[PDB]
């Protein structure tokens, strides 16, 4: 039996101070690097324990041992995501239906029929960059947000959000962005009931009013057309749960295009932006990745078979989501009293927290060039540890929306390397901008077309 450490506490608001800071993932990974695989971290009323190595969290993804808790972070985002796949816990009646329903428009195989709208938006991004005068650069995470909003929109439900048309927000995304805002906000209150808060709470409030009245009439409106899209408000309006025989109803409906809008907003987006940055900071790599993207997207505009075979960039994603997975945590609950690496007894119902980026650090696994950025480590995934990687999260509770992630990542980054040079003009400084996601903030290059026709 081992006591785990615990970082500095503040008196009677034991850690929670330690979260109040600009960067708490980066924070909560400087405390992992000092005190190790497993510490523990306190806040009023609450209890958890941070896992940093493969050891540890080989066995949290136990799923005989542990389920998906929600953490505060997600305890407050189902405010507005409500009991969509996101934030609802296994047990409730509507996370198995909308799983089951939602599986098989979420797979490999229901990418083709996505391939053709995000090829839509895709273009819509080289474009953008093809009719850029010589004076200009890029803001790399506001146009990959543009790309990743508008694919999520159009495949989602058939809605053109046009972020390539606009340089001020959606109205919904003013909402759905502010509520996230509140989130992070809230999490980071030593005294979350002072009156201070009162208007932020109000706003909330306002903002959750504005993301349902918006969704809830694009339902309205798609009921009422009777129009039969191939999207995922199509499939949930006439899918049934093999299980209970029974389909979604609206206003789960609604939960889940909100939690599709959150997780393909700067969650996606972030994984392009952090790609990018590796590439332009890792010559040799980029000029790899190019050399694919060149010899495999022989066509005009790329075929699904095509994105499959773009390997290369596949381990490039994989290896920027290893160092920056743009979902940086999730939790677990212990289901029965149990021992964790022979060393920690639990009681059901203890918290555990994964910290994924630390994990994806563990130099017993990945060898003692963790921080370098080579996607050769991704050759054979059969070489890789269990659990050892784990930026789309774990088991039945994994994100369902991993294919379509990927895919369309993968799409754009191959087209992007196909027909532009890249220039890291500014010799740009790592700045990372933490909300409930990550972002390469302030990065930007130029791009000098290649001049390959589309
Ligand atoms: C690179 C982009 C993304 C990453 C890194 C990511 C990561 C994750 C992670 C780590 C979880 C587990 C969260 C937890 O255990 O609390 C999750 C769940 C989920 N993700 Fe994603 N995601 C991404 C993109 C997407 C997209 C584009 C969609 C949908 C359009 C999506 C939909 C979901 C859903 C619905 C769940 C809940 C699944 C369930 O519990 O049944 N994700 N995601
Ligand atoms: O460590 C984290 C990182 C954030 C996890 C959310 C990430 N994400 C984003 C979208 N979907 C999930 N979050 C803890 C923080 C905390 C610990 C103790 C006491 C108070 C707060 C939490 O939210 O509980």
């Amino acid at each position: 039996i081992k006591e785990m450490p615990q970082p500095k506490t503040f008196g009677e608001l034991k850690n929670l101070p330690l979260l109040n800071t600009d960067k708490p993932v980066q924070a909560l990974m400087k405390i992992a690097d000092e005190l190790g695989e497993i510490f523990k971290f306190e806040a009023p009323g609450r209890v958890t324990r941070y896992l940093s190595s493969q050891r540890l969290i080989k066995e949290a993804c136990d799923e005989s041992r542990f389920d998906k808790n929600l953490s505060q972070a997600l305890k407050f985002v189902r405010d507005f995501a409500g009991d969509g796949l996101g934030t609802s816990w296994t047990h409730e009646k509507n996370w198995k239906k909308a799983h089951n329903i939602l599986l098989p428009s979420f797979s490999q195989q229901a990418m083709k029929g996505y391939h053709a709208m995000m090829v839509d938006i895709a273009v819509q991004l080289v474009q953008k960059w093809e009719r850029l005068n010589a004076d200009e650069h890029i803001e790399v995470p506001e146009d990959m947000t543009r790309l990743t909003l508008d694919t999520i929109g159009l495949c989602g439900f058939n809605y053109r959000f046009n972020s390539f048309y606009r340089d001020q927000p959606h109205p919904f995304i003013t909402s759905m962005v502010r509520a996230l805002d509140e989130v992070m906000n809230k999490l980071q209150r030593a005294n979350p009931d002072d009156p201070a808060y009162d208007e932020n709470k109000r706003q909330f409030q306002e903002d959750i009013k504005v993301m349902n009245d918006l969704v809830d009439k694009i339902i309205a409106d798609r009921k009422a057309s009777g129009e039969q899209s191939d999207d995922l408000l199509t499939h949930m309006l006439n899918g049934k749960d093999p299980e209970t025989g029974e389909p979604l109803d609206d206003e789960n409906i609604r939960y889940q295009i909100i939690t599709f809008l959150i997780a393909g907003h700067e969650v996606t987006s972030g994984l392009l932006s952090f790609a990018l940055y590796f590439l332009v900071k890792n010559p040799h790599v980029l000029q790899k990745a190019a050399e694919e993207a060149a010899r495999v997207l022989v066509d005009p505009v790329p075929s699904y078979k095509q994105v499959k075979q773009l390997k290369y960039v596949g381990m490039v994603l994989n290896e920027a989501l290893r160092l920056w997975p743009t979902v940086p945590a999730f939790s677990l609950y212990a289901k029965e009293d149990t021992v964790l690496g022979g060393e920690y007894p639990l009681e059901k119902g203890d918290e555990l927290m994964v910290l994924i980026p630390q994990l994806h650090r563990d130099k017993t696994i990945w060898g003692d060039d963790v921080e370098e950025f080579r996607p050769e480590r991704f050759e054979n995934p059969s070489a890789i540890p269990q659990h050892a990687f784990k930026p789309f999260g774990n088991g039945q509770r994994a994100c369902i929306g991993q294919q379509f992630a990927l895919h369309e990542a993968t799409l754009v980054l191959g087209m992007m390397l196909k027909h532009f040079d890249f220039e890291d003009h500014t010799n740009y400084e790592l700045d990372i901008k933490e909300t409930l996601t990550l972002k390469p903030e302030g990065f930007v290059v130029k791009a000098k077309s290649k001049k390959i026709p589309l």
